[PDB]
């Protein structure tokens, strides 16, 4: 093949690497294989990979208003001063309470708000968009969140409040530092990490009680 719909050899594309981060590259081949197609990408760092349609993204931000809770996307994370692209799911479309940003649940647990300009859309997502999440606890969470929506039990926390927050199987004295839309910044008080957590997460002691 040389076309699959709007996918046409030589164009620019994002591809997913074995490290789970995505990188710009050029689509250099399209080959029917099996019931589907596979998509050969030559990355800018000279490398190459043969990716299924759900592991390439288009080099252009989605028209908001085509995006929705469930939408499969790729988004920027800001590792200190590094910047990585990581695949995720849209948990909130923009509105007043979240200061008109998108809440992205990443494939790997984490959550953060972003903007139309920090989002790339995945080319051929599964129908049930979460079925390609490799981590199971996240595949099930996202399934239940998207299906239930607009039901979203969260706890309300105020800046200053003290709570227990789970971390590697143990519950840590911690403190709430800041709240932003559907996320809170917890400070674990023994070892001094901060962490953003979705306020409906069960790592939060209140939410863990509410939910048993
Ligand atoms: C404050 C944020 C830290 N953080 C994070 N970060 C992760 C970082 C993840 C990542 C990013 C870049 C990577 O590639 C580097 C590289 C790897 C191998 C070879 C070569 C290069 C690899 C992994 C991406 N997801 C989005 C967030 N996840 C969670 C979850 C609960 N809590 C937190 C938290 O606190």
């Amino acid at each position: 093949l040389s076309k699959d719909g709007d996918l046409i050899v030589s164009m620019r594309i994002l591809g997913k690497k074995r490290t789970k981060t995505w990188h710009k590259g050029t689509l250099i081949a399209i080959q029917t294989v099996g019931p589907g197609k596979k998509y050969k990408v030559k990355f800018d760092n000279k490398g190459k990979s043969l990716l299924s349609g759900n592991h390439i993204a288009y080099d252009y931000h989605p028209p908001a208003d085509k995006l929705y809770v469930g939408s499969r996307v790729v988004a920027k994370y800001k590792d200190g001063n590094q910047v990585w692209l990581y695949a995720g799911i849209v948990a909130e479309t923009p509105n007043v309470k979240n200061k008109l940003r998108f809440l992205i649940f990443f494939d790997d647990g984490y959550a953060s708000y972003v903007t139309q300009s920090e989002l790339y859309p995945i080319c051929r997502p599964l129908k049930k968009t979460w079925e390609d999440i490799e981590d199971i606890s996240c595949r099930d969470f996202i399934e239940e969140y998207v299906t239930a929506y607009p039901n979203r039990p969260m706890v309300l926390l105020k800046s200053g409040q003290l709570i227990k927050t789970e971390w590697e199987g143990t519950w840590w004295k911690s403190r709430v530092e800041e709240v932003d839309g559907s996320l809170v910044r917890i400070l674990f008080l023994d070892d001094k990490r901060c962490e953003w957590i979705y306020r409906g997460s069960t790592r939060l002691e209140p939410m863990f009680s509410m939910k048993t």
